[PDB]
C-alpha cells in the first residue's frame, strides 16, 4: 500500500536515510521516529510528546507540538504531505 | 571524547541494529540501545520512559524485566556490567 511525500517531506525522510518515493504508512512512520530520535524532538520529561516549532517537521504539521499517543490526527498531518 | 570497551554480550546486540566498531563512546552505545528499543518496540505505549526488556536479549543482559530512562545514574550501573574496560 505504498506512497509519496511531497517534495519537502521526502527530503525529510531522506535526511534519515530513505532512498525511495514509495512507503506504507507503517513504513513511513518508522522513518519519522528516526527524525525525532536523532533530533531529540521529544520532551525528556513528557516522553510521548513531541516538540517541532524550530524544526522543519514543525512546519509540515503546522503544529509546534503534538503527542504521538493520538493517531486520529497524527495521520491527518501526514496526508497533508503526501501527494495522496 | 572517551571511548569504552563493551562485553561480548552487548556487542552482539549493537551489531543487530547496525553498529560496526568494536570500539564505542557512551553517547555511541546509548545511540544503538536507542535504535534497538525502538525497532523491537520495547517501551510502553502509555508509559514512554519505561522500557520492558522482560523476555529479550537486552533484559537478559541488563538482568531485568523493565526499567526507566528517567533514572540516570541508575541506567549507568547497568550499562557498565557490559563493558570489558
Ligand atoms: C515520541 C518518540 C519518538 Cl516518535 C521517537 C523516539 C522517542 C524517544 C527516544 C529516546 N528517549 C530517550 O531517552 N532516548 C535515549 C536513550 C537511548 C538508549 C537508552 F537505553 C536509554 F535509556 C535512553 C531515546 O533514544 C523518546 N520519545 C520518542
Ligand atoms: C525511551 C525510548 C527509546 Cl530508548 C527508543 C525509542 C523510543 C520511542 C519510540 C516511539 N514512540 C512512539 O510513540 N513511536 C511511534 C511514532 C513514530 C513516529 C511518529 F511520527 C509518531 F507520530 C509516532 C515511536 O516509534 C519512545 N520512547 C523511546
Amino acid at each position: 500500500t505504498l506512497v509519496r511525500p511531497k517534495p519537502e517531506l521526502l527530503k525529510l525522510l531522506k535526511s534519515v536515510g530513505a532512498q525511495k518515493d514509495t512507503y506504507t504508512m507503517k513504513e513511513v512512520l518508522f522513518y519519522l521516529g528516526q527524525y525525532i530520535m536523532t533530533k531529540r524532538l521529544y520532551d525528556e520529561k513528557q516522553q510521548h510528546i513531541v516538540y517541532c516549532s524550530n524544526d522543519l517537521l514543525g512546519d509540515l504539521f503546522g503544529v509546534p507540538s503534538f503527542s504521538v499517543k493520538e493517531h486520529r490526527k497524527i495521520y491527518t498531518m501526514i496526508y497533508r504531505n503526501l501527494v495522496v
